[PDB]
Parts: C-alpha cells; structure tokens; sequence
C-alpha cells in the first residue's frame, strides 16, 4: 500500500496516498496505535455506500504536517457526482480530518430563499473508516463509550474490554475511546447526527451521537476502529404547510484524534489518559471558561404588567449578594425581560419591558452589575408565541395535518405554536435575536433558551436545529443554556432542570456520566448535584453539582437567607471544583459489571477502594475529592473530604440537596481568582471562605502561602458586607475557627477594605428598596417627628413607620419640566393616613394618602404578596401613585409619611421615580377626587386603578394589560370571538377567570378614593364572554362575600358594550368597585378543546374607565339637623337589635356628622357633607333586606306586600342581578295594582337594566296593554334604543300583539327605527309567519 509520512515532534504517522486513512500512529517512544489497516475506501453520500477506486482518489503532501486529498464520489443510478476536497493536518499528538470543499456536479447551489436544492449532498459519512483502532492481540484493549442520561439511577457510560468476541457495527456514542498497547485515544467530529441514548425525556439535541465503533478482522485479531457519525451539508427540511427548503451547512464536516499515553501517571493506560489528550481537540461551548465564576445564579422574574423586578431593582439585589458573598461572580436570568412580562410577547426578542425602564435601565443594569461579577441573560421562547407579538404571522404559525392551529398552553393569552423549520429556513427566527443585540450590544452575556426539545414547534428539533439555534445566539457574543436537562449536549453551559435540582424527579435531571462530567465538569452546570431523594447520581455526587434557589419571584421564591445559605452549602465549594480539571476517576460505585461498566477503573489503593477524583489546573495545582465508602449503608458514603495541594480544605456530609436533613461539613476554602476571567489575585486579595454547618470551633492548616503568618482577619459576611473582624492568631501554619451554624465567613492575610455600594445608581433616589441597613435612615433618607421610622425585614428589608414620622430625600438627575410617576408599594395596618408626597422648596406638588389597606397581595413574583408576612401573617402592599411634573427650579424631594400617632405600623417599601405620561387623574378645589379617566396607555405597572383580587389565590395573575397587534388579537381572526383591545393599544385582560364566586380585581381608596357620602358616576368600555359569567361588585373595605353588591353583565363579544352606574362614598371612606366572577358557567356556544380557552367565551376586557364625582346640592345647618332628627329616630330605639359591630361603625359617623354640623365656624360645604354622610348612613343602616324583599314583592304579584316595603323606607330604584328596578320587575309580570303605586313614588321610568331596555320593553313583550297605557302617560321614552337595538316599538311586534304599535305610535314611536340586526318596523311582520300583524303596519308605514 503506497503511503506516506505526517510528523510532529511528539509522533509520525503513516498515511495512505489512495484515500484519506491512517495505517498507524507511532509516539516517540515507540508506542504505535493503528488506524485503518485493511482496504476500506467506502464514502457514502445521501445514504448510498460508494467504495472508491484508485483512479477516483488524487493525492498531495502540502508539507510534513498536511496531506490533501480529492475523492471522485460518483452514483449515476442513485443521482450522486460530488468531488471531495480532505484535508489530513498533524499537530502535536493530535491528528485532524476535515472536508474542506464539497463541490456538487448536479446543481447549482441553493435557490434563493433557502429553496429546494435538487440532487443536494445532505449527508456524508466514511463508513468503517477506523481513524484509531485497538485490537483483542493489544495489552488491555478497551473501549469506553458515553451516551445521554438524564436519569440518576441509570449511567450513560460503558467499559469493556476489545476481546475476540467484541462484535459491533456503527454502534454510536457522544464520546467514544480506545485504549490498549499503551496508548489511549477518543474520536471527536462537529456531526450533527441523532442517535442511541439511555434516557432523556426530550429531543433538542440531547441524542446527539458523533463517535461510530465498528469491528473487523485484522487476520489474527477482531480491531475495533473508530469513524465519525455522518454530517449534513445542504439537508432539505419541510415545514408545518409542507413547503420545502434546503438549508446550508452550519459548518463543513470536521474530526480529530489525540493520541495520548499514561497522560496522568497512574500507571494505567486506559479512557481517562485519552480524555486528558480529548481536552485539546474537543468543541468548546462558547463562553465555557467563564462558568467556574458564575457562583450565584438565580432568575429576577416580572409578569403580567405587574413590573415587579424593574432592572434598577435587579442591580440593587445584584450589590446585595455581592455584599454577602465578597464579590462572588452572579449569574442573573431575567425571566420576564422582555414585553408585559414573563410568557408575554414570544417570540418579539428585541422588545425590551417598557414597564421595567426598558433596553436604557437592562444596559445600565448589564453595564453597572459587571463591575460586580454579575452577568446578565434573558428568558426567550422558539417554540411558542402570542397574537400581541409583532413575529405573529400566519408563516410563523405552525399548523396539524388537519390544517388548524397547533394551539399551545393559555394562561394571559392562548399561546400557539411556532413553525421552528419555517422560523429557522426563512430567516425569522436570527432576525430577531438581530434586533435584541441592537439594543443589548456587548454588555448582555447568555441566552436562556426554554423549552427547546419538548416538540411544541415540530416533531424534530433536533441536532442539527439545535446547533443552528446555538449558533444564531452564539454569534452575538451569547452564551448558550436553555431548560431541559438533557438537551443541546454541544454547545450549553446550563440546563435549568439541571441545576434545579428539586423539577422533574430522579429520570429528568442533568447529564449521569462519568466520560461526560470528567470531559466538561468545568465548562457546564448540566451535572447532577446532591439530591439524595432520587439515589445513585444524586447521592453526594463528590464533584457537588450546582443547586439552584431564588429570592426575586421565580415559582414565589422571595427567601432571601435561604438563598445564600444555599449558596455557601453547596455552590461554593462546586465553583470551587470547577476551577480544576478531573485527571484522575478511581472506584465509581454507580458503574457496575451488570449495568455495562465491567471494565471501569477499579483501583484498592487508593482511598481503600472507595471513590476518589483527582483534579488539577495549568498551574499544577492539585485538588482530590475523596468519599468516606462506596456503601450507601454506610454513614461515610456521604462523607467526602477535599484536599488543595495535600492540605484538607473541606469535610464532612453536607446538608442534603433536597432539604430534607442538615449535614456537618466544614470548610476552608481558598478562593484565589477574580470574579471576572478567573485570572489569580494578589496576596492582599488572596481569601479564603469559611463554613461550619453545625457551627463550632474547627482547627486548620492554611494554604503553603501563609504559612509564615502570625495572623488572619476574619470577617462575618451579612447583607451589608464585611463585618465583626476578629483578629486570629498562626500557630505553626494553623488557624483556630469558631462559626456559628450556616453563617459565612471570609479571611484574610490582613485588613481588608469594604466593598463600594451606591445603592439604588439611576433609580433618582439613594436606596430605594431599603437595603443600606439602619444606617440609610441616617446617610440617605432624613427622618423627623415623633414617631419612629426603621428598616424592619429579614428577607426583603422595608421601611416601618409607627406614630407621627417624616421620612424624607432629595429626588436626583429628573429632567426639568418632563412628567414622572412616583409610586411606593405601601401596607398599611393603622387607622390613621400614611402618606406619599412629592414638594419643590416647600411646595406640595403631589399628594397621596391610604388608611388602612382593604386588599391582600396575590401577585406571586411580588417581594411582598401576603404569603410574604410582612406583619401578622399577611401582605396588603399595593403600589400607591402620585404624578407630578419635574420642576423647572430642579429642586424636588419625597416624603413618605404617617399621621396619626397610634401604636399600628405602615410598611413602604421600592420608592419607584419613573418617566410617565398619565394625566387623567383631576381634583377638586379641596384636593379629592373630581374625576378619574384612563385608557390604559400609560400605566407605569399594573392594572391601575385596579388591583389583582384572590380568585386565583397567590399567583401569576391571569389578569394584564393587553396589547394590540391587528388582527390576530381582533375578533375573527381564527377560532378568536372577543378583541383584546377596546380603544387604543392597550386595555385590562382577564383570561378564563369563570365560575370563581369571588372578586377578580378591584379599586382601593389609594388609587380611587370615594369620599364618604359623595356620589361618583363610575363608567366604562367592556367586552364579556358569556352573559352573567363577570359582575360589577361594589363594596367597602376588604371584601367579604355577602357585604358585596352584584350587578351581573350581558354578553359583550367582538362588539365593545358599555357600562354606568352611580356610586355614593361608604361612610368609612373605604368604598370601591371591581370585577367579580359568579357562579353561572360560560355559554361556550358548542366549542370543543382550546377553542373553548381561545373564543373569548370565558374571558373579560375592560377599557376606558371614566369615574366623575357628582356635585350634590348644598345644604343649610337646618337640613342636617333635621337629617340627624330623621337618621336617629329610625335606628335608635333599636340598640344591638341588629349588630355591636354594626352599632360602633353607626354611632361614630352620627358623632362625625354632629362634629362637622356643630364646629363653631362651620360652612355650607360643611353642612352639605354632614348631610351626604347621613343619606349614605341611612343607607347602610337598611341592613334589614328591604331592598331586595321589595324586588321579590313586586315579582310574585304581592300587590299588598309592596304598599308595606316601600313606606318602610326601602330604596325606590333598588336593582337585583340584572339591574331591574321595582318598576321593571312588575310591568313584565302584569301587575297593574303594583306599577300604579310604583310609579307615584317618583321611581326611575327610564331607567335601563342588563339588556340596556326601560319597563317598556319590558310591558311591550309580555302582552301587556294595561301597563303600556300609563308609561307613555308619565313621560316615558317611545324613542328609546336599547343596548340590543330594540325599540319598544320592535319587541310590541316579535311576540305577536298589535294593540301596542297603535298606542305608541300616538306618543311618538319612531317606525323608520332599525336594530342592531338590521329589522325595521314592518319587516319584522313578514318574517312572523302571519299576517294578522302586518296588515295595520302598511296602511301607516
Ligand atoms: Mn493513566
Ligand atoms: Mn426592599
Ligand atoms: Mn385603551
Ligand atoms: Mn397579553
């Protein structure tokens, strides 16, 4: 066979001049490994097998290091004629193949548009090429192969020896390596192939197998050889709609093999020698060297327009961890970045949340937070998008075999499916990510990419789209990490269900491989950690394994100290690891001879047979992690000890992963890198972290560089950093420790200085979440008064006021004359006003104030919803608004207050200074409220005026701010039966929120205040699913079911209906309004699946809100005398007759009343409100059901029972469910002996009820001549349309009566009226099927 030679000074290699192949590689030393030694020259192209002739192969030495091949592959039957362009290069010990040109004889390339290439070359493959090769004649011929596990009790890997008997043939692995002769080596390639695995619950690339093992006889032996899985080139995909496409390379075919001996001196050649050598050939994941750094991940979450973690918030908690652990690298995924929130807005990546300070606070956030070590990256969503987003097309939809949507999950929205080949061949998909890096630039690290794999945007996503998917997102300078544990094996640096390890159970966890783990435990945090619960892999891994916890929303997670316990319990010492490659894996207790690992690395040695690592850097640093015993019986299993350079830096048993037991590990670890690129720090910065899990006193030796000391500092690590030093005495290189139990610790070779904070940077305030600890109150905020004002918290540190207190700062770098809206999240548990003001050199610009909160936090990726316990067991926090103009001076300042000097507390809390347009809020002369108008449009967060109810409990709140995106969230467009969007582009959304029984949302006096006795007209634009599904519910104080008052609403779907009524002030001033979901289930009108979710038919809008304060009449001393006189004589006598509850609420607004009647000095305005308070006492006090016995009177024809009622007292316009007033309940029955008296007692005739009609519709429809008579005679409306369209005219006709259409056609009833559906007069007479009705109708009409 006609060869030649390749060399580098560490071996020559021997290759064929007729096909690109290896006869042998021969070290230095001597040592030879062989390569292809029989005549295989087999190509295969799109599948088809071509063995290669002399004539079809040229070939060409470049130099001592490269050989260049051409390979004439040619099928005229099967449509192949490519010529292949290999390039063989040597370097070091490392040999490479790589397909540089692929030049296609039967086309002309891609079409434009990523169309349909013809006869394209979609894979290649060498098979049985055997690049490196170990046969059963070869001392300790072995083979190692790894494969996808993401289940504990299950190994990905297998070990065993290459004997006669070893029979396999294109058996694929991840990783594969041959060892024997003394030499071991693994094969590496880009493939892009899918293949065998041992568990993983989704696709996204977790398959991805590159490495093939094959068997042949080499006469005297069976060689076991290496090849490649095959690679694409132009592969031709098809999309949702059967539209085809051929997509380029994601890079030209490559492999590698390195040829390694006893690489780390063991005395053993096997796997592990070759890994070693696999380091310097292997793929990289982008960004890998950076994740040993990254020891604080968590999520900041936002969602449903709440704002809940706007980026100025999130960089403040970024110094708070970075005062608690010294300045450990954080790694921060901001879920819920982008659009409304979290689930919102997919796939609009460059769409920044507005209502977070958009792409200018994420850049400040990204920008200021690096200085800290922290690195920023985002939540986005490839498979699953919403109508509100500007991606939504009907391309991007992906579509069934049927032809319909392929609906996703509904929550806010009914999200669908995206058409992944479609996004990814048109081009879609990288445009986006495009427009998310103009407006993140450099400063945005990573990419968190959800549920990729699962099969929401095809039935593929597989390796070859994960790798262009990583791609896209690597070529803006990202790092790759997505959701599932198993997925994209080639290029994340983090699985979320990896490094949380509490989702999914023991069979949907992390990578369990040995190969894999020794290989990349450095580069990823996609391992298992300690979850003893599920066994194996999870039982005190040695390596640790990153275990997640967040403080910032994510699934309600708001426990800051659990949080950084965590961290210290097992993060650091993880981090810590990964600052070290594994050289050396002895005594695995999960690899068996029964599960395929007969030949795993078995030493009795060391650590006396029982698993031990050994793991080192480029500086020959040496750590080992040894465990106690490879018994799981045994209480040393979870006893692992960890040695720097010889001397024990950690042990003991950790507290259990899965929280279920506290352990008693120790350590002492020395951090020695920067939280930046890792590079190693000076000795004035050189630290080690301290922890004792049961706390005590342990004594240990330093690290070799302070052995000479004759002192450390030590410092307590809190939330405010560095504190009680401590002066610690060396003895003979040693250090004494006494820890409390879980509590940090840092030491130093002398004094350290405190890390800089300026908290709250760009939010025009100095600590604007109250983190500064006691000391803000002094340094930042000015207190004054009587009262007292401290930073009460534990978790989420607040401010508490108690008594008459002033806390007070200086607002900074605002821009003159723009608007601001300044809101505080307020609780509030006395009686007396807690207030927030904005004044400029003394004066008041903006005012707002709250009593005692009436409404519990239900929003779950709030700091402070109610099961946070800011005081007695709940939260009432809500944002409380004020909006004010930057003065032009430049001189403004906030004050956030208390009143009255009780013993109660006021809880404030994230002081929020935001630029905002809102301007629909106008006061009377006194300061109250004349009027309220909003369209949405600006809302710096929430559903303002409206706060989210508990129908749902703590939650993500299927209630937001939606937004408008024609058509397709329109009515009509598909399945979709409601709008979105009422006026404007935005509106308040509720989603399936049917058949609860309680309050959805609601007003509270800080946002709308309704003064005691005043009466408001409170109205809006809204679209229903269904009738009597939502209700308008009007009560005082928190809402308690029986104390509320009803008003169910008509059907309202796709046409925008409209809603009014008159609202007077509670006499405690705690008065609201709010929507509420009944008991009455939705008239889904025969939907079937997400159809049902989609329609409308469960859902409610509501826009333009408009409340207006009614100016009453004024009144004189006399009136409200007399109203007192009136007020007393009716409940008096009756004295705990009814309540004592009731009796208090009562007899103090008879002494308010009196007070403002009585002052010496008192006006008109003071009697005219004296008196209002009084009308609505005696409204309150018809707690006997007057009101709603009257309307069941007047229904069941109890013509004496009405005379009764109505002289009693009760109210004369009182509505029922469906807003029909005494008047319209007895005109429809045909009680004459009922309207006759009803009517005198100047009850509403032209009042109009849930189908928007007066009672003359209503005595029109149910036949009655009598009752029609006498409406028309007392001035009601002839000329009346209804919110249906209908006429009393119209409906006097459909029933099937005339003697109506004469009688109201004398008083004026228009006959050239049309309804809503298009009828007139006399065309409803021909449709009736008689002619009875007509015939009076066309000698008029
Ligand atoms: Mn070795
Ligand atoms: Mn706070
Ligand atoms: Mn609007
Ligand atoms: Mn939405």
């Amino acid at each position: 066979v006609a060869s030649e030679t390749l060399k580098t000074k560490k071996m020559e290699v021997q290759i064929k001049k007729n096909f690109p192949s290896v006869l042998q590689y021969t070290m230095t030393d001597g040592k030879v490994m062989y390569g292809q030694s029989k005549d295989v020259r087999t190509v295969e192209i799109n599948g088809t097998n071509i063995e290669l002739g002399d004539d079809d192969v040229t070939f060409k030495k470049v130099s001592d290091t490269e050989a260049t091949y051409t390979l004439k592959v040619k099928d005229e039957a099967k449509k192949i004629d490519a010529v292949i362009t290999v390039q063989i290069t040597v370097k070091a010990n490392q040999l490479h193949l790589n397909v540089t040109k692929i030049k296609n004889n039967l086309s002309e390339g891609i079409p434009e548009g990523n169309g349909v290439e013809e006869n394209a070359i979609q894979t290649l493959s060498f098979p049985n090429q055997s690049l490196v090769s170990v046969r059963s004649s070869q001392e300790n011929a072995q083979f190692t192969g790894a494969r996808m596990s993401s289940n504990t009790q299950k190994p990905g890997d297998t070990n065993f020896a290459v004997t006669e008997d070893t029979n396999v043939t294109d058996s694929d692995y991840t990783y594969g390596f041959i060892s024997g002769a003394g030499l071991s080596a693994g094969l590496w390639s880009n493939s892009e192939h899918d293949g065998t695995y041992v568990a993983a619950p989704v696709r996204g690339g977790s398959q991805n197998t590159r490495v093939y093992a094959t068997t042949q006889q080499t006469g005297d032996a069976t060689s076991l050889g290496l090849a490649s899985a095959p690679w694409y080139y132009h592969r031709t995909v098809t999309d949702s709609k059967g539209k085809k496409y051929t997509v380029a390379e994601t890079a030209l075919p490559q492999m590698a093999v390195a040829i390694a001996g006893d690489e780390n001196e063991d005395g053993a050649v096997n796997w592990q020698d070759g890994a070693i050598a696999y380091r310097d050939i292997m793929n990289n994941p982008y960004k890998s060297e950076e994740v040993p750094e990254l020891v604080a991940w968590r999520i900041a979450m936002n969602f449903g327009s709440q704002a809940q973690n706007p980026f100025l918030t999130t960089l403040d908690n970024v110094k708070k961890v970075a005062l608690n652990t010294d300045g450990l690298g954080q790694s921060v995924l901001l879920k819920g970045y982008g659009n409304e929130g979290h689930d919102s807005g997919h796939p609009d990546y460059g769409d920044i949340g507005q209502r977070l300070g958009g792409a200018d606070d994420m850049n400040t956030m990204m920008e200021e937070g690096s200085k800290y070590g922290a690195r920023f990256g985002v939540h986005v969503n490839a498979s699953e998008m919403y109508p509100e987003a500007k991606a939504f097309s009907e391309d991007m939809v992906r579509r069934n075999s049927a032809g319909g949507l392929s609906y996703g999950w509904n929550w806010l929205d009914q999200g669908v499916g995206i058409d992944g080949i479609y996004d990814l061949a048109s081009g879609s998909r990288v445009s986006r990510f495009a427009d998310l890096s103009k407006e993140v630039g450099d400063n945005m690290d990573f990419i968190y990419l959800d549920v990729w794999g699962n099969l929401t945007s095809s039935g593929s996503e597989d390796s070859w789209e994960t790798r262009k998917m990583s791609k896209m997102i690597n070529d803006n300078g990202w790092r790759m990490t997505t959701e599932w544990g198993s997925g994209n094996e080639y290029d994340s640096t983090f699985q979320h269900w990896a490094a949380d390890l509490t989702y999914g159970g023991y069979t949907s966890k992390g990578e369990n491989s040995e190969v894999m783990r020794f290989l990349r435990n450095h580069q990823k945090d996609s391992w298992v950690g300690d979850y003893p619960q599920y066994g194996g892999a999870a039982n005190a891994p040695l390596l640790g394994g990153y275990n997640m916890k967040d403080f910032e929303g994510w699934q309600g997670r708001n426990d800051y100290a659990a949080y950084i316990k965590n961290l210290y319990t097992h993060d650091v010492s993880t981090k810590f690891i990964q600052h070290f490659k594994v050289t050396r894996w002895v005594n695995n207790p999960l690899l068996t001879a029964d599960n395929g690992n007969a030949a795993a690395v078995s030493d009795p040695n060391t650590n006396n047979g029982n698993e031990q690592i050994t793991l080192k850097d480029s500086n020959g640093n040496v750590v080992v992690v040894s465990r106690g015993s490879n018994d799981t019986s045994s209480a040393a299993y979870r006893q692992r000890t960890i040695t720097f350079n010889g001397v024990k830096v950690a042990s003991g048993v950790v507290s259990a992963g899965d929280g279920s037991a506290t352990g008693d590990e120790s350590y002492l670890l020395p951090w020695m890198w920067d939280s930046f690129t890792g590079k190693l720090v000076k000795d004035s910065e050189q630290k080690l972290y301290h922890w004792n899990t049961k706390g005590g006193t342990t004594t240990w030796t330093l690290p070799d560089s302070w052995k000479n000391l004759s002192s450390v500092k030590v410092y307590q690590l809190t939330d405010q950093g560095k504190t009680n030093e401590q002066t610690v005495a060396v003895s003979g290189g040693k250090v004494t420790l006494t820890a409390d139990a879980e509590t940090p610790y840092v030491v130093y070779k002398g004094e350290a200085k405190q890390i800089q904070v300026n908290w709250s940077e760009g939010m025009h305030v100095v600590d604007a979440g109250f983190n500064g600890g006691s000391n803000t109150l002094t340094d930042n905020w000015t207190v004054s008064g009587s009262g007292k004002a401290e930073v009460e918290g534990d978790n989420n540190a607040m401010l508490r006021l108690t008594g008459k207190v002033d806390v007070s700062q200086r607002l900074t770098d605002l821009k003159a004359g723009q608007k601001y809206a300044l809101y505080v999240g307020v609780d509030n548990r006395s009686t007396g006003d807690a207030s927030v003001t904005v004044t400029s050199g003394g004066k008041v610009l903006a005012t707002n104030s709250t009593g005692k909160s009436i409404a519990k936090n239900y929003i779950k990726a709030y700091g402070h919803n109610t099961n946070s316990n800011t005081e007695n067991g709940s939260s009432y926090f809500q944002n409380m608004y004020v909006f004010f103009t930057a003065p032009e001076n430049g001189d403004a300042t906030v004050t956030l207050s208390h009143k009255s000097t009780d013993g109660a507390h006021t809880y404030f809390d994230d002081v929020r200074i935001v630029e905002n347009q809102y301007s629909g809020i106008t006061y009377e002369k006194d300061g109250t409220l004349k009027s309220l108008t909003n369209g949405f449009e600006n809302n710096a967060q929430g559903i303002w005026p409206f706060v989210v109810s508990g129908s749902e409990g703590v939650e993500d709140n299927r209630i937001h701010l939606s937004e408008l995106h024609a058509p397709f969230t329109r009515a009509g467009w598909d399945v979709k039966k409601m709008d979105d969007v009422l006026d404007g582009t935005w509106s308040v959304k509720v989603n399936g929120l049917t058949q609860k029984g309680t309050l959805v949302y609601q007003t509270i006096p800080q946002n709308v205040k309704f003064e005691a006795g005043a009466k408001y007209k409170v109205s809006f634009d809204y679209q229903s699913g269904s009738d009597d599904i939502y209700a308008i519910a009007v009560g005082q104080g928190e809402y308690s079911a029986g104390s509320v008052k009803l008003t169910n609403l008509k059907k309202a779907l796709g046409e925008t209906g409209k809603a009014e009524f008159e609202l007077t002030g509670g006499v405690n001033g705690d008065s609201w309004f709010g929507i509420y979901s009944t008991a009455t289930a939705p008239d889904l009108q025969g939907s079937t699946g997400n159809a049902q979710d989609f329609g409308g038919y469960k859902d409610f809008v509501l826009d333009n809100l408009k409340i207006e304060r009614i100016e009453s009449q004024t009144r004189t001393k006399a009136e409200a005398q007399d109203k007192v006189k009136e007020i007393r004589g009716k409940y008096d006598s009756k004295r705990a007759e009814l309540s004592d509850a009731a009796w208090q609420q009562y007899q103090d607004t008879l002494v308010k009343a009196r007070v403002l009647i009585n002052k010496n000095g008192a006006t008109a305005e003071d009697f005219t409100k004296a008196y209002d308070i009084l009308v609505a006492l005696d409204e309150y006090m018809k707690l006997k059901d007057l009101d709603r016995k009257l309307l069941e009177a007047a229904r069941a024809g109890q013509d004496d029972e009405v005379r009764i009622l109505m002289a009693n007292g009760a109210d004369v316009n009182a509505t029922d469910i469906h807003g029909h007033t005494p008047l319209h309940l007895a005109a429809a029955m045909g009680h004459l002996e009922i309207v006759e008296v009803l009517l005198k007692n100047g009850a509403d005739v032209n009042a109009n009820d849930w189908r928007g009609f007066t009672p003359l519709h209503l005595a029109a429809l149910n036949g009655h001549l009598e009752i029609v008579e006498v409406l028309l005679k007392n001035g009601a409306d002839v000329n009346a349309t209804d919110t249906a369209g209908n006429t009393p005219l119209h409906l006097a006709a459909w029933f099937g009566h005339l003697e109506i259409v004469e009688v109201l056609l004398k008083n004026g009833a228009d006959v050239n009226a049309q309804d809503k559906f298009g009828k007139t007069a006399f065309d409803i007479s021909i449709d009736n099927g008689n002619e009875d009705l007509a015939e009076i109708l066309q000698k008029l009409g």
